[PDB]
């Protein structure tokens, strides 16, 4: 039953679908530099994932360019290149491109950069990962960084659809990325969307542009802050059919799978700390083991996320050495669920 | 007056041949391997080996886009030497050559033949240079050759816009260390995003893994980012139709670019030169470049015309020169003959009137 599990669902275009999209870039000729699907895509998101009027919807060419973007028309905004502070239990895109020089501190017990690391130390802002749905006690960086005047980005990759205390946590920060990578539960290919305050949103949107500007005319200017950060609207085509045709059964069965993992832990282990009321969309279920183990113990499909930055920070070392990351995909059968569930008793038993 | 000039445009028509792509993406959708590498970018870079003529030394490394492209490059070559390398630009050139790892770059003029005024890095601390191939014209290709190997610098040619212009019997993406082109849809041979890395193998494996934060999964355990590294690959999607594309048109293009250039070079208007170019046969350009003989404005052209490039460093004389005098014409397979002459009328009733 376990020899078929895949990370991902099987996921293929609706030609038909994605043909009569892209049908508006071959009348025009326009397929990028902002085409007629980029703000379809960015309309969708805003109202299937829910996101507040006081935030933009800025789509990317990937994750790690949402990130590079947000932080690229900041640093232009405020004409500084401002210092971020990133976990260290996190994948590498918070500490390249604008952030290559970027602090990296420990997370604390509940999966999140630990604010007492930044107690004593220069910096203009935090970057905090909600791990593959999951998410921190929020209101506790929001309110950290209310008090300390610092900037509150929202590393959400994984995390397009999870709920703290009634919006999307896309939401809370100054910003968020989500990524539409392959891989993603939302995602088709490569993409990434920047949810961020309306403060930043014109000189972040023009920064996918190099920093140009054309209404400015003579006065467009590029911005060594900038690059190339734009999605193709092929690409724009390609993730929004998918999630016109998927997102809603994504969202339900993403929750019921949690539901049955909640209802049904295998012995020793434990669900990676979250703070959602309800279940979240996870891009996969992560276990935490009450020691340390390696994965080649493990007779299924599944992987370690996320090995530290920094190998030198405890918690991220702990967390990594005895994390299950099991795939979490609309493909499952509930069967399969609970022969996981059983293969992982059996695993504690033995270990 | 002009409505035979009013269907112009700076791009041909480009459409999906739907049929092709879908073919291509099958192979993704039998394995749902859509990215990171999957089976469309092998093919897609041996397509521009084989029909670019691209030279075994080399290793072809496609991107998200020309500025992923120089960007990659310059990441992986960072992380190989171990520092953040200190590269020289020239100011008539696009952004992406003073962004991201360049965000740094050192910018100095071009001379009037538009590549990077060498005599201007007399006195400069740098590690390398990035000479600017402009709208598919060349510089002279080996006098930055033998500068870069006499000087112990690496050399860089931004062919964004120039993937099949010829220096001395080979394609001119194989001078220097490494070339980027761009397949962005404004680019000849271009359809939506893409960019191509065009490297000596000694760089190879540093670039294709920088293209996936500097992960390298064939490593295991050892597998480690790089700071210097980003998400810079090429999607599979977009790899089908760049590869649809070239397989359809690239032939084509070359030819019809070449015929344009010709009635260009033998019907030149009054006061108006062909920007400089060093290549024996006709370059296949992405606009036909003319510098008139004093500044104008675009606003006096009744047709669809642009200027390129706005100087990065508006203090540099030869590249604001250029940028004043310059006017950047539609080169493309949809344009006519008949088109190219109307355009050539304009333009001397133009010259007697300026
Ligand atoms: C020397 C050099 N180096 C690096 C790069 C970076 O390559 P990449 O990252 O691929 O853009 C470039 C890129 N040059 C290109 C760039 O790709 C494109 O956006 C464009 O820039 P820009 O003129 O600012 O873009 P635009 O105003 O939106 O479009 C130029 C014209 O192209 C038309 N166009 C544009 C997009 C499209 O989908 N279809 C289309 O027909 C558009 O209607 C307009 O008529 O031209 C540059 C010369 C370069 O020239
Ligand atoms: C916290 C955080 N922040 C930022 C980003 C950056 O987003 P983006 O720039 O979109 O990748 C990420 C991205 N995380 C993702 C990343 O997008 C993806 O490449 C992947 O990384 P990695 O595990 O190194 O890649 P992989 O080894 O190629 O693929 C993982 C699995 O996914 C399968 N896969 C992969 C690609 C595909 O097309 N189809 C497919 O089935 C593949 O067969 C394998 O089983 O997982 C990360 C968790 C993140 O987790
Ligand atoms: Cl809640
Ligand atoms: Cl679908
Ligand atoms: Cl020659
Ligand atoms: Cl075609
Ligand atoms: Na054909």
């Amino acid at each position: 039953g376990l020899e078929k599990l895949t990370w991902v669902s099987e996921k293929k275009p609706d030609w038909s679908n994605v043909q009569k999209l892209i049908a508006a870039c071959e009348a025009t000729n326009q397929y990028t530099n902002i085409g007629p699907i980029i703000s379809q895509l960015e309309s969708f998101i805003r109202d299937s994932f829910l996101i507040e009027e006081s935030k933009a919807v800025i789509v990317t060419s990937n994750g790690t360019s949402a990130l590079h973007a947000l932080v690229g028309g900041i640093n232009r905004q405020l004409g500084r290149e401002l210092k971020f502070v990133t976990q260290s239990f996190t994948f590498p895109s918070s500490n390249q491109g604008p952030l290559k020089d970027s602090i990296i501190v420990d997370i604390d017990e509940d999966g999140g950069l630990d604010l007492n690391a930044v107690k004593n130390i220069e910096y203009d802002g935090i970057i905090v990962t909600n791990i593959h749905g999951n998410v921190v006690d929020i209101n506790k960086y929001v309110d950290f960084c209310m008090n300390h005047n610092k900037l509150l980005i929202f590393d959400n990759a994984a995390t397009g659809y999870t709920f703290y205390l009634g919006k999307n946590s896309c939401n809370y920060g100054h910003a968020s990325i989500i990524s539409f990578h392959h891989t993603a539960p939302f995602g088709f290919g490569e993409g990434g969307c920047i949810i961020v305050d309306r403060l930043y949103e014109n000189n972040i949107r023009i920064g996918l542009n190099f920093g140009l500007d054309n209404s400015l005319g003579e006065k467009s200017q590029y911005s060594n802050q900038a690059s190339n950060y734009r999605m193709c609207d092929l690409n724009a085509a390609f993730i929004l059919s998918y999630l016109q045709n998927n997102y809603k059964k994504i969202i339900n069965r993403h929750s019921e799978i949690y539901e049955i993992y909640k209802n049904n832990l295998p012995k020793r282990f434990k669900l990676f700390p979250n703070h959602s009321k309800k279940n979240p969309v996870c891009s996969s279920i992560c276990l935490l083991f009450d020691k340390p183990f390696r994965l080649d113990k493990i007779p299924f499909l599944s992987r370690k996320y996320y090995k530290p930055l920094d190998l030198s920070s405890p918690v991220s070392l702990d967390f990594y050495q005895r994390i299950l990351c099991i795939p979490c995909n609309i493909d499952l059968t509930d069967r399969q669920i609970y022969e996981i569930i059983g293969v992982l008793n059996e695993f504690a038993d033995k270990n």
